[PDB]
């Protein structure tokens, strides 16, 4: 009775990207039953799309919980939006827990425009230097602790120990990043109490990207996240303090759920 | 191009039970294609059936590797078969890495039949007595390590410690099993090494059904498997030194993987 596909956002091909389950609904369902079924899809997240009179209500869903925001599932969502409910439309405004989120489809590219977050240079404490598991050049913080590593093979070479990072209670996620051999720049992003690495990380492109567009002069910018799925995204500082994160979204299964 | 499914094993509802991903394919694929497939679902097992003249094939293949056997998976993709490809058909066949199985289905019952395996009494060591975190009635031993506990509700009250049940490296898993309040008999499997509880377990059937059949006196019996999901378990003790295991499978998902 519902649509419901399987799509890698940011991916350039399929088994790349942030996979996500998107669930397209004609009619609400229960919180309870929203739940039920991410946890059956165990994807990452299940986001659900109610389709009521001119407005979507969009919520994701991990395997465990609903959570209030997901940049990487909206991609997902937006994608499945213009490829299959409402063919080509080009502006998809998703009403959700954290407000109104607009997703603009620019040929096959899906751009979200979010805050520029210029990080600001900390000196670690010999505690947390001893808990980051690499000695970088330089330590930025925000909402994430930014670290700047010498080389691409520096970020490709690193294995994060979850315990360690977990001790780190300061930040939300543990971001590690460099200068791109084949792009602009590259970064890892680590969730400490998920146990993962994020293959493709659409928020940390708000700190990432005013800081490298001041070190390398430059306002449209390629970076790689080079996870073991590794995602794309197109970055461009925009007027109003803002930025501009665009990622491809590739299909990869279409069905229906029987209930 | 490739049918696939979500099916429940061991279910009478949905979202209970073991959950597979089943690919149904009229042509072979590469297997690292398959591994990719079995990644991107992130289902505990995806079964690939390739349908052949006159024959089927069968894999397992876990988010990480390729298995040599899974019964609950099994199962999964002979509802599939029945439902779907031969429709209503009773017996299906299936060539895998452990040779052939074969499925027999009885009204919306999957019969499977297992060598029965009476495990035999031991003593742990002192060392082993304190990594089972309980205190059993009795122990014995097979492929898995069998904890006999006082009461259903001592099998619903048990929290693994998966660091110490890791140091059981006698046994594959970890089987805690009583008496029933609403069925024969009761237990839980526990996997150290995937740091995980199996939802539903067919094989260490092979050891209980003769174990509860002889403290019992029945040759037929029901068995829940107390996990999060829970499963149902019809058993009965056949002539031939041989078990019959069957469940009910409930479809979840149906859909094509665009490869
Ligand atoms: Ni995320
Ligand atoms: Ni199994």
């Amino acid at each position: 009775a519902m649509e419901y596909y399987i799509v890698d956002s940011f991916a350039t091909k399929l088994f790349k990207g942030n996979p996500a389950g998107v669930c397209v609904l004609d009619r609400r369902i229960p919180l309870e039953l929203m739940q039920k079924i991410a946890e059956e899809n165990n994807l990452p997240e299940t986001a659900f799309v109610v389709k009521g009179k001119g407005n979507y209500e969009l919520r994701w869903f991990t395997p465990k919980a609903e959570i209030d925001l997901c940049g990487h599932a909206t991609l997902a969502a937006a994608y499945v939006i213009s490829n299959f409910i409402d063919v080509n439309v080009k502006k998809i405004d998703f009403f959700t827990q954290s407000g109104k989120l607009e997703v603009t489809r620019n040929g096959n590219l899906y751009e979200m425009i979010f805050p520029e977050i210029m990080p600001i240079e900390i000196e670690l404490s010999p505690q947390q230097a001893n808990l980051i598991g690499c000695v970088p050049s330089d330590v930025y913080s925000s909402r994430d602790l930014i670290l700047l590593l010498n080389s691409e093979q520096e970020v490709i070479n690193y294995k994060p120990n979850y315990a360690q990072l977990r001790k780190l209670t300061d930040w939300l996620g543990i971001i590690i990043t460099a200068q791109g051999s084949n792009t602009d720049f590259v970064s890892r992003y680590f969730c400490p109490e998920l146990d993962s690495e994020d293959p493709v990380t659409g928020s940390s492109h708000c700190n990432l990207i005013p800081y490298w567009s001041e070190k390398l002069g430059k306002h449209k910018m390629v970076a790689a996240q080079l996870s073991n799925r590794g995602g794309i995204i197109q970055c461009e500082v925009l007027k109003d303090n803002t930025v501009k994160i665009s990622g491809e979204a590739v299909l990869f299964m279409q069905g229906t759920i029987k209930i």
